């Protein structure tokens, strides 16, 4: 199994012993990072000048002379070849021998190899990530990780700009970062440098730029300062801004600017690439000039930036096709999952898919905006770099499970359990949905209807929903104390938690549909208090100012938890005569359902649960009686 | 239902409304505590020279002095009496009134009365709690919530004496309390009197006390300040100190200066107590002359604290006996239980037994010693105000679920499962245990021995099987409780550890019960939950002594753990396979206990889990001064 997959591959029946001893042919003309790789591979084993011959260099070094002919002729191409005789590592250039090892090294189980040999190179020219969402930005050590895992997963492209770091956007976007914050971009940019990924630094001006010579030379003077941190790359962001910062002209006229001055004058300078204020179709005025007049007037090495015709959206052929005729050249495309700054309290944590996989010549590159959650991205960013490489050859569900049996190999299926029910992002106001408990949404929807309507329930679907509900629990304990992954553990924990509470909601609910009154009056009341605690973790838990708390499963299993839990409830009241509560979230002020954001209590009179100090859409007056109102707390 | 139960009780089978229309008689000249109680009781109902007739009041007062032949001839004696004509209540004195107030409380339900006539009184002179335990001494909110307490169930004596208040003990025994704590205890006596409570502070000054003039007076100067706070009664107590302190003729001189110079020189000192060095038959040096020395010296008014036969012990005839012959008084008697300084990890929330209910005559006082966990000590203490007032009555098991109901009317069914289940102290220094889980018992029993010896019934399966469903349950409506949330914030870390049990116990019987991939996945979700419980243990109630958090750990951990190891024994046979078998999680390698920043064995190499800077190791000791160790009976790193 390889990911992303080789564009050709022939593979025999055989298998060959890793060589004890062997003779390395180019080890000094070779890409020293792919030497540094293949190096640590064979530690523990004998290099002579007499031994099983290993061929690596790229074309051009008398190495590797032999394969000429058998190298793709394709920027970050490789060959490679394994058999009785020999190994062959072959890349086009540099980067194509870095990659030829990377596949490599996943070739290589318990010291053996398949006789194999491969043909390889990339569909789409630049593949990665833009670390770009609002929210707190990645940590230094989340960042190392990301880069080695780029490395890996043969991604060239790591776009820096967090849209909350001060030195990237307005105003302190003029400022030099501080010593520390350098030295911290210097040792990303040197590793970036080893794992074979450009480095961009984004700047993200346009909120407050002036059109004049004083902030033109404080953009060059902070990208020269970039440039002695080591960075090579560099992009300039016009998203998501009003006023003067908009205009197309100037945009276009700054970005040849600093192309003519400073990326084509330095010696080495590689991507310059902007994001345009119109960067999706639903936001493009298709009788303004905006983005005609950048097609245009943009020098023809300056990327452009795209995320599809929406806000979010998967790429398709008409949609890459409407905007390549108006930029005049491909789009560079940004593609908004698995980000999340916009529903907050979900993770996306489900497959990669939607978008065409047969338009690889349409597009100049191919970056995932991903979510603050960093380690938990990394299910996507995998799948992307496997679709981004070989689109013709995408496999959705292998490739999500792929990355999650790399990810996190001591609990792969225990995480797949956690994924494949935290993939929806719930409603927004961009419309945008992904799947999610579709292996058991038919039982879900048979079970629910039938109930309902009064009729029999099949006893398989019942199972179905108990052996589900046991695999969460099993899943969200193991998660929780697993110790491979710890960065990972930390972001999910609060989700787990919920995921585990939603569960034992599930297992006493099926508990309420199976006896007698007062076993019934017990599992009531547990769901009661289960209820409880999922509101205590969606009040104390990752509680920021846009969409705070944790919502889990919310597609399929918790609506069908609800909803059979109202339909239990008022059965038994029909049947003793009762008043149970058939509310499903738990709700310690009284009122049309309230909800509790932060401090303020809102209606989807009103009673508080306790005296506060209270405004109401100005009031520190005592309050108890009175859609929102925000108290002190 | 009353508690604690009246001497005598008789109820007809009527019942009356608590009159809308009343004519109060005795208001004015009634204990105004009772009285307070009595108004809040008719607010709702109207005053006037008309309507059902109400008399409060003392024997002796207007009011009731027709009732003399009825109202029992003791201290805080009471006669209540409820029919169709009148009510009354008539205390043999201003404390009386005042109970019978409480039993009044508890007989309104619904608006109504039963018909009664009552003639109560309590058989043992001084009940209560004495706060006299290690650690954090109780908050002052959770004090004020005592006191309350007390005055319903009847228990005069609280004494303040925690050993941790360094204004109580050594070395600021001789310094006044802040402004800050004595407005406090200036507001704790304030409610104590109106709970008709003795606030009794004691002082432990023995480990550093001088035996000259100098600490003589400041000891006096002290109790002098606690005067000026309104405290009216006192205690020295000598217990558990070393060296010159424990001088018997010493202690009886300064205890006997106390009550000729103080307690006879103001106007209304009511208690004065001492606890002495030997507090119990153990620790009472045989042929040695302690006790006799005390009982002999010590003004016959001042009162002798005892514990029983043991350090921690339950009061028997022969042995209050025993103790009443050497210090020729009737032993006033400090129970050290429910009290947990002793055994931290576990919190004690079964019934109160064992004391002889027959032998008030023989103990001028009964006090419980409770938890640092003051809210959850309520069900003990309810229990002892029971026995304390009618012994001859004292029921156990109804009491606790009497407690268990008043304490948390919303959850009892809950409450009761958890304390069922957090009632013995585990192998102690002291012996001293309690029974638990015993309703589960025999099936647990059979169902063991019947995997050791070679099946089971599906009964007892069935049984555990409930019994871990109750257990979540209730674990999880007791976290949520908002009707008590002290109660709820002292016990939720046993809580979510009881939860964990429970869970555990689940995945442990179907692992008893289909095929070899389903076995794994219970197994590996019971080495998950095995590893949580050491994570509660570890970072959960951390003090010095006893860190942790143990529950359940008479019959149902044991049960689980044995369960586990054996069918992971069979599995391993049956497969071929090579599962691990221990049970508590373990991440440090070579039995290794992890005790706060140390990691010992249990009395050739140790790997830790990481590298750590070390700091030292006992076995001969070494500083090893911060130098990095993974590898390697006790060593102790920075943690
Ligand atoms: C071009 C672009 O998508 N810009 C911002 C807005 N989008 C829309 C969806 C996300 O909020 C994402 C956010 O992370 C990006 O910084
Ligand atoms: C009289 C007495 O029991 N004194 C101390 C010693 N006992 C023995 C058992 C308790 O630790 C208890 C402790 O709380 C007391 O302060
Ligand atoms: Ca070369
Ligand atoms: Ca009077």
């Amino acid at each position: 199994s390889l990911q992303p997959p080789p564009q050709q591959l022939i593979v025999q029946n055989k298998t060959i012993d890793l060589p004890a001893v062997y003779q390395l042919n180019g080890g000094e003309e070779a890409n020293p990072h792919a030497v540094k790789v293949l190096k640590e591979l064979l530690s523990g084993k004998q290099s002579s000048k007499k031994g099983m011959l290993i061929s690596i260099g790229e074309k051009g070094d008398k190495s590797v002379r032999k394969y000429s002919r058998q190298i793709p002729d394709h920027k970050e191409g490789y060959y490679l070849s394994v058999n009785e005789k020999e190994i062959v590592l072959a890349g086009n250039d540099e980067r194509g021998t870095y990659y030829a090892l990377q596949t490599f090294a996943q070739l290589l189980k318990d010291g053996k190899l398949p006789e194999v040999e491969i043909k390889d190179y990339p569909s789409v020219r630049y593949r990665g990530v833009v670390e770009g969402f609002y929210g707190t930005p990645w940590s230094h050590q989340a960042r190392l990780s990301q880069l080695k895992f780029y490395g890996k997963n043969k991604m060239n492209t790591y776009i820096y700009g967090p849209k909350d770091d001060p030195y990237h956007s307005a105003p302190n976007w003029r400022l030099p970062y501080p010593d520390k914050e350098a030295a911290q971009l210097q040792e990303l940019v040197a590793v970036a440098n080893e794992n074979e990924v450009d480095f961009v630094w984004a700047i993200h001006p346009g909120q407050d730029i002036k059109w004049n010579k004083e902030d033109r030379d404080l953009l060059l003077a902070k990208f020269e300062k970039m440039y002695q941190l080591g960075v090579r790359s560099f992009a300039v962001f016009f998203d998501d801004i009003s006023g003067e910062g908009t205009n197309p002209q100037k945009q276009a006229e700054l970005l040849n600017y600093i192309d003519e001055k400073f990326a084509q004058v330095k010696p080495d300078i590689n991507q310059l690439v902007m994001c345009p204020t119109e960067y999706n179709k639903s936001w493009s005025n298709p009788n303004g000039n905006y983005l005609t007049t950048l097609g245009d007037k943009l020098n023809p090495s300056i990327q452009i930036m795209w995320t599809g015709d929406r806000v979010i959206s998967d790429i398709t052929r008409d949609g890459i096709s409407w905007i390549n005729e108006r930029i005049k050249r491909p789009a560079y495309i940004w593609w908004n999952f698995p980000v999340s700054d916009y529903v907050r309290d979900h993770l996306l944590l489900g497959p990669v898919y939607g978008n065409d996989t047969t338009i690889a010549k349409e597009m100049s590159g191919f970056v995932t905006n991903p979510m603050e959650h960093a380690e938990s991205s990394k299910i996507a960013i995998y799948s992307v770099a496997s679709y981004a490489w070989n689109p013709a050859k995408y496999d959705t569900w292998q490739t999500w499970k792929d990355a999650i049996r790399t990810i996190l190999p001591s609990a792969a299926e225990e995480l797949e359990c956690f994924a494949m029910h935290n993939s929806d992002l719930g409603p927004n106001g961009h419309g945008y949905r992904r799947e999610e408990s579709m292996d058991i949404q038919p039982a879900a929807e048979r079970f629910l209807k039938a109930f309902k309507e009064g009729k029999n329930y099949d006893k398989a679907d019942f199972e179905t929903l108990q052996y589900t509900f046991e695999r969460m629990k099993e899943s969200a304990d193991i998660l929780l104390m697993n110790t491979e992954n710890k960065p990972l553990i930390v972001e999910i924990t609060p989700w787990v938690h919920q995921f585990k509470l939603t569960a034992e909601m599930g297992e006493e609910v099926l508990k309420m549909v199976e006896r007698n009154e007062s076993y019934f009056l017990r599992k009531y009341n547990h769901v009661k208090a289960l209820q409880q605690q999922m509101f205590y973790i969606d009040q104390t838990s990752n509680q920021n100012p846009y969409q705070p708390g944790v919502k889990t499963a919310t597609r399929v299993i918790k609506p069908l938890i609800d909803r059979t839990f109202a339909t239990v409830v008022k059965f038994f009241n029909q049947k003793f005569n009762a008043h149970l509560d058939a509310t499903t979230d738990y709700m310690p002020h009284k009122m049309l359902p309230l909800q509790v954001k932060a401090n303020r209590v809102l209606i989807s009179e009103i009673e508080l649960d306790a005296i506060y100090p209270g405004n109401i859409q100005g009031l520190k007056a005592p309050v108890k009686f009175v859609f929102v109102l925000t108290i002190e707390k």
